[PDB]
RNA sequence: ACUGAAACGAUUGUUGUGCCCCUGGCGGUCGCUUUCAAUGCCU
């Protein structure tokens, strides 16, 4: 029903190792949605573990219910970012 | 787990070494301490 129209300005430079190449690594010109909606929901919706330890900390939580850090808490909240 | 979590292009290093503000130069030239004067007056 509401829609935002949101533009993000960059006031420190942003990295993603989005690819590897020897010494260098590259971010993609596009922010991906789901980073996006952490970076907006995180800490007011989705929890915010400061902590993780085990296979939770080297696996993802993205659209798992049993994880506390999913984006699936948006889908209740009725609320979706698109890409950038 | 925001393509995620942590993330020093760093460490060391003398703008250095030699160098005469040097050489030449007459404070010089001209200039009368000058001009006038009773050892005097009387015995």
């Amino acid at each position: 029903t509401k829609i935002y129209r949101c533009k993000l300005t960059l006031h420190d430079n942003v990295f993603f190792a989005s690819r590897e190449m020897g010494i260098l690594y590259e971010t993609e010109k596009y922010f991906h949605n789901w980073a996006l909606s952490y970076a907006f929901f995180k800490g007011t919706i989705i929890p915010h573990p400061y902590g993780l330890v085990g296979q939770n900390a080297q696996t993802p939580a993205y659209l798992d219910r049993d994880r506390e850090q999913n984006l699936l808490h948006l889908n209740d909240s009725g609320i979706y970012v698109f890409p950038a």
